[PDB]
């Protein structure tokens, strides 16, 4: 449980997008052919390498995501509340220091959290 309330919390991120998405384009994609569970299938692959110790988040939050922060590894930084989305930014501060979320669903489509802080 969560026994201490932080105002600053490092979290990186994955996003996958997914027919039904706003944009069916991205930076690397010209069509988001793939759907929920099509990119269901990617999201629990990659964590199941870096949990195997295949590879480690950075690579996968880089060159497997859409997040615009995939240029930073995929981190977010030191952020504060109020500042993402409430199923991310609730669950990051739910989350633990070192802990890697599994496919949380939200507005672009599913979400990756990785709780570095």
């Amino acid at each position: 449980g969560s026994h201490m309330e932080p105002a600053r919390v490092r979290c990186s991120h994955l996003l996958v997008k997914h027919s039904q998405s706003r944009r069916p384009s991205s930076w690397r994609q010209e069509k988001i052919t793939r759907t929920k569970e099509e990119a269901l299938e990617l999201i629990n692959g990659y964590i199941q390498k870096i949990k195997s110790g295949e590879e480690d988040f950075e690579s996968l939050a880089s060159q497997f995501s859409d997040s615009s922060s995939a240029k930073a590894r995929g981190d977010l930084g030191a952020f504060s509340r109020g500042q993402m989305q409430k199923p991310f930014e609730d669950a990051s501060f739910a989350l633990r220091t070192g802990e890697m979320s599994g496919p949380v669903f939200t507005d672009s489509g599913i979400h990756i959290i990785l709780r570095t802080e």
